[PDB]
């Protein structure tokens, strides 16, 4: 049972070897495992400090059901989970990656702290830096940490009773949440949530972001003027935050990472899904668009222009982004350092084909096996 | 549901289950006959009658006596239209139910191949208004040797390697020029030579047969606004004919069975024009519409493909060109998945293969799930005869 892998544009094949790593002994067999994982990491396999190791974690395990992690382990599985995520694009970067320690947090309050300054930290005025903050690991007895926001940055979404949305349609449940839990919302297109944040068995708080430290883009195009008119705005921080991160066997239900957009997430997903800001009709119809027929392909020239709106901005703003073509391009690289490096790289093909042009990347030609790794991340149930 | 695969549309948020996957020597053609009977007999409503057991005892007696067994004529119409209907990869089955079949089962001679071929062209292509067609030759035999036509389609450009490395027409099509040539063909130099096509009756070498330039329908392509465009000389024709696939039904194996319906733009515009690895006019027409090729970040690649799809489309309506646009092709694949819902509990489909490769996201069918796997009758992959 062993893959093999093809380029169609070049008709070479590689194999994936990597593919065959896909109660309380449970958990010491996936510790034992990631302490292997990161002795070799450090090439200290054998040493006195990986046998004495192994037995910390044993003996803590064996008398507790549970055990902790080093800093330095923690900062080597994080950076591992990243470069195992079969549907990141965005993995020749997975070295480079700032790793704040929040398990020393006890209340909601310190959660916004660390939030905020990951915030800062991650934004750097434009010059993105991936990051992320690793709260408190989840704990048999007790409820989990959770940032109940799907990213640290997202706007609000006002159903109307007509059913129409005004906002983001994808934010819907969450905006909900934060005004039955107090806030006063806007009542805009582009209104920036805050966080609900929850602590062990509490209900959730609520914490406005600082606006000065929600970077945002005025979106513009480079020679259509009445783009900038539209009104449209993206954030410049793209920071998954409802994901779960496993490293040998535990498990922290709060750990959000950010890094920079690849830009079609913006230009092709977040405004051109139909059940997203569903902006192409307005873009085609000022293009001077036939819009009653599909042959006209005014779909796929509004998107074009649209996708080049949001390069040229955040081009004109310094906001770090990267173009679908630059980030394939290096993902190819990528694939091919961890051929040489691991013998395989996890990749699932339908997330990293771009959602426009897609055969005109190198990927759309590029097999790919999909699996699970660990230190993984994970989905987890959403906790309402 | 229970164990039946979970199908969402992330768009709409709507679920299915697909309960149809679960029907996914001799001995084993008898079985693969019987069920094939089976399903003849449910599509016109008369399992368990009289003439239903009948054709079940015809068949394990002809099985007993032979080794193989014949088809009727409309059983063969009813398995090529399955075939076509359970095809993972077409994007095209909203009209799977109107196909022409020409039955050849009593052709004997690579002449009469051709004769068969050319009567399908001239009645598919029908002058532009295009017609979904198959033309079954006959079966696998036991100890004799097959049918087969050695070109991937019926109409292909010749790819003709140069002294330079380079390929001069379509380099798909590099090996099926050379050995067209091998055995007798006179190449031409254009980077649009129709290939003559290479016939194989029973034991017998293939034989070279130059199809009459009038029966091939091509289309120049020009370009609505960009009047440059039309001075590439840029052509395609009509008529998508693949004619290398086998075609499988209950366990009889069609080796020579083209078929055809029309094409989808995305094939030409994206695919055969644009891959680096084919016609590879990205770069070309960029430079023609004065785009900065030096940067990725100017989305050259993008706007350049969206104008040769376009053009093709174009194209397709001004000579009045049966054809397609991938949007109206997944509006109206969508639907089809919603007729086999209801006909058959699911429909299996090869997502990699179904979502367009421009402007996927902006299709219905990027955000639908889909089930791969495969039923019989089918269209399957064989080996190249040389
Ligand atoms: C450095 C810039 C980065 C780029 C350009 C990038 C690119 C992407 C893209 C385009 C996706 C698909 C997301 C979607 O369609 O919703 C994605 C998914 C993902 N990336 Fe990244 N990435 C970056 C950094 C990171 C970092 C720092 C991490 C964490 C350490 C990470 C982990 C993930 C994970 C786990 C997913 C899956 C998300 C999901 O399932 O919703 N990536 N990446
Ligand atoms: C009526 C118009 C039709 C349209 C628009 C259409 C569309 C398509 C498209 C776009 C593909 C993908 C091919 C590729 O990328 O190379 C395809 C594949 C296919 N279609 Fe169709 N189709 C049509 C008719 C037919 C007919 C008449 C049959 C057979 C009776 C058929 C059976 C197939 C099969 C077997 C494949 C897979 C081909 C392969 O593996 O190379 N389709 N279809
Ligand atoms: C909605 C849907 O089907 C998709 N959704 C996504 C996707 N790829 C990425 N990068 N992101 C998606 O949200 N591809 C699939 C096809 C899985
Ligand atoms: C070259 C390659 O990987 C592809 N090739 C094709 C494709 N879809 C269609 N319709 N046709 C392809 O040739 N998608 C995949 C990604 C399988
Ligand atoms: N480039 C990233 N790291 N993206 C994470 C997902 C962000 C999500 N696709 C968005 O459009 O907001
Ligand atoms: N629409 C069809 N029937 N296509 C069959 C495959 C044709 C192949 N994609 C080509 O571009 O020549």
């Amino acid at each position: 049972k062993f893959p093999r892998v093809k380029n169609w544009e070049l008709g070479s094949i590689t194999y994936d070897t990597l593919c065959a790593q896909s109660p309380a002994e449970q958990l010491l067999s996936q510790a034992r495992d990631f302490i292997n994982q990161y002795y070799s990491s450090i090439k200290r396999s054998g040493s006195q400090a990986h046998e004495e190791r192994l037995q910390e974690v044993e003996a803590e395990v064996a008398s507790t059901g549970t055990y902790h992690l080093r800093e330095s382990e923690l900062v080597f599985g994080a950076k591992q989970a990243w470069r195992n995520a079969p549907r990141c694009v965005g993995r020749i970067q997975w070295g480079k990656l700032q790793v704040f320690d929040a398990r020393d947090c006890s209340s909601a309050q310190e959660m916004f702290t660390y939030i905020c300054n990951h915030i800062k930290y991650a934004t750097n005025r434009g010059n993105l830096r991936s990051a992320i903050t690793v709260f408190p690991q989840r704990a048999p007895g007790r409820g989990d940490f959770r940032i109940w926001n799907s990213q640290l940055v997202r706007y609000a979404g006002y159903r109307q009773q007509d059913g129409s949305v005004r906002g983001d349609p994808a934010n819907v449940e969450i905006t909900e949440l934060c005004i039955q839990h107090g806030w006063t919302p806007g009542n805009g297109r582009f209104d920036v949530l805050p966080l609900l944040l929850q602590a062990p068995d509490e209900a959730p708080e609520l914490f406005v972001l600082p606006p000065e430290l929600v970077l945002e883009v005025p979106l513009e195009h480079p020679t259509l003027e009445w783009f900038a008119a539209l009104g449209l705005r993206w954030y410049a921080l793209p920071a998954v935050s409802n994901m779960l991160l496993e490293i040998g066997g535990l498990e922290f239900s709060a750990a959000p990472f950010s890094g920079w957009y690849m830009s079609t997430e913006i230009g092709t997903r977040n405004l051109c899904d139909p059940h997203r800001y569903n902006i192409l009709e307005d873009v085609a119809v000022c293009m001077d668009l036939d819009t009653r027929t599909t042959s006209s392909l005014w779909k796929d020239k509004a998107a074009v222009e649209i996708n080049l709106a949001v390069l040229h901005s955040f081009q004109l703003a310094k906001v770090t982004i990267v173009d679908h073509h630059a980030a394939t391009v290096s993902f190819m690289k990528h694939l091919d350092n961890e051929q040489k490096a691991r013998g395989g790289c996890p990749a699932d093909w339908a997330w990293i084909v771009p959602p426009i042009s897609g055969s005109l990347t190198p990927v759309f030609h590029q097999e790919m096996v999909n699996y699970i790794l660990s230190p993984a991340f994970r989905y987890q149930p959403d906790p309402w």
